[PDB]
């Protein structure tokens, strides 16, 4: 749900969720178009393709657990759409944090018309 994984990528990266990946980019945060303009925006656009693989699960609000293993998130037995689902965000959070040096605040509410396509999953 936006609860693990809003803490999961604090915990992973030390930027709160909302609002250092809530509008950044074409594809972080609500909404999706375009080409993705870094590697930070890539890893929102996979996370969304990541989500759409799961058309009859819920991410938003099915909570998930997951567990720390030696500093690794380690995704625990749930249902299969939670199972699913962590691992799209474990991969997110661990793509925000691949990717912080090159973050840039300059893609923080970036204008929807700036987002020239296309981009398939
Ligand atoms: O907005 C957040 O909660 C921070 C995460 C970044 C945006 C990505 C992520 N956030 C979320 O709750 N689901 C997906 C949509 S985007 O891929």
């Amino acid at each position: 749900s936006l609860l693990e994984f809003g803490k999961m990528i604090l915990e992973e990266t030390g930027k709160l969720a909302i609002p250092s990946y809530s509008s950044y980019g074409c594809y972080c945060g609500w909404g999706g178009k375009g080409t993705p303009k870094d590697a930070t925006d890539r890893c929102c656009f996979v996370h969304d393709c990541c989500y759409g693989n799961l058309p009859d699960c819920n991410p938003k609000s099915d909570r998930y657990k997951y567990k720390r293993v030696n500093g690794a998130i380690v995704c625990e037995k749930g249902t299969s759409c939670e199972n699913r689902i962590c691992e799209c965000d474990k991969a997110a959070a661990i793509c925000f944090r691949q990717n912080l040096n090159t973050y840039s605040k300059k893609y923080m509410l970036y204008p929807d018309f700036l987002c020239k396509g296309e981009l398939k999953c």
